């Protein structure tokens, strides 16, 4: 009985872990597209007057 | 992306030094025509007094 209960705890604790890597996947496709953001601001092209880097 | 980005922008740079060059085109055509108006004026024929050098 314990046995069979701890394997049902250990998928319980697997679909847990999941959760958070599924919530971790989204922070680094933002992430990318922040850096993406940053490198395309840094470029002198951009004015601060007509407001280019503000968006 | 970073890659992709600076070659975005390297273009956008390539872009504005060719405004900057067709600006300079133009000085070197009025400037080309100032000096012919000057070996012109610079002859004797022409008078002060009828308003030759003044046009």
């Amino acid at each position: 009985s314990g046995l069979n209960m701890a394997s049902k705890n250990s998928s319980d604790a697997i679909s847990l872990i999941q959760t958070a890597e599924g919530g971790l996947n989204e922070t680094h496709a933002i992430l990318q597209r922040m850096r993406e953001l940053a490198v395309q601001s840094r470029n002198d092209t951009n004015d601060e007057a007509t407001n280019d880097r503000s968006n």
